[PDB]
């Protein structure tokens, strides 16, 4: 799985339709250097949970994302759930579209419309 | 010169022009020890999409800022055209588009070469 950002940011996947997968923050969390889960990195969270599905269905590159908002934000001890769901991937062209939510305690904290990648 | 930042690190090292609830254009220079590259090794580091927008969404409420609290809230539309790589300088610049009693766009070049679009940023308050 192929990514630019440095971590990989799901600790566990939990076919051409749709993936769920976790992430417990934590007060280690590498993702900075020396406090909670900034938004664009739940952005890059649901972005490789999403590629491994794609993966699961040949490299990829997130091309462009849309419709994202943040309802709240996550803090250490907090369990990210992430959820991405296939809309399509015609290889006509080569593009794939995914959608993705993410939860904590069952609450969403972050919604995607939509996430490109080719 | 500091203000809130929701990301620990500032991805701007420079502004180079503003004129209030309108327009901006600051300026980041990709060093080769920066937090985000640390993390692997010799090969080919690459400044990664997403802290692109991170960077423009500082840039972008810099400006929010000049014209209260800014909370990043959640963005459309955004393109990555091109890599950023280090010793690049990335050229950003936002633009005022509502104050709805907060949304900008965002544009970011690399040699006058665009390597980043976002059509929208929101910025709620408080």
């Amino acid at each position: 799985l192929p990514h630019r950002y440095p971590f990989l940011l799901v600790d566990k996947v939990i076919p051409n339709k749709t993936i769920i997968g976790l992430k417990q923050v934590s007060t280690n969390e590498p993702f900075f250097n020396g406090q909670i889960m900034p938004g664009v990195l739940q952005i890059e969270a649901l972005a490789q949970l999403a590629g491994i599905l794609c993966l699961k269905s040949n490299l990829f590159l997130f091309a462009g994302v849309d419709g994202v908002r943040w309802k709240k934000p996550v803090l250490p001890g907090d369990t990210l759930t992430m959820q991405a769901n296939l809309i399509s991937f015609k290889s006509s062209l080569g593009i794939a579209k995914l959608s993705g939510v993410g939860y904590v305690n069952g609450k969403v904290v972050i919604n995607i419309s939509e996430m490109t990648f080719a």
